[PDB]
RNA sequence: GGAGAUGGGGAGCUGUAGCGAAAGCGAGUUUUAAAAGAGCGUUUGUUUGUUAUUAUAGACCCGAAACGGGUUGAGCUAGUC
């Protein structure tokens, strides 16, 4: 992938960049990253919440 | 490790060939003298999320006279001193 490089002042570089395969996939799916979402949503609680 | 996902940790479980109680045998096993017959065979996957049902934990919930253990009780009242 095509990327540019910024410095400390907020510009870009003067030489783009190319990206190797690695961390690009070919396949789609979503509900996996659904529960991902969910249970990032969980192990939140700590089981304050009881009645008697 | 923000008590996180995760990474590591393959200990174990499913299916991978089964027959029965077994010595054991094995695409055959056991029953039988049977190579007769019959049975079972003759791989057809795993882990989670979810829904419903089922199993035990009070398990839709309300309800009794119940039972057991402990405890206050002679000033009402019974008797006695």
């Amino acid at each position: 992938a095509k990327l540019k490089l910024i410095k400390i002042d907020g510009s870009f570089e003067t030489e783009p960049v190319k990206l190797s395969p690695g961390l690009i996939a070919k396949e789609l799916k979503q509900q996996p990253v659904f529960d991902a979402v969910l249970v990032e949503q969980a192990s939140w609680r700590q089981g304050t919440h009881s009645i008697l």
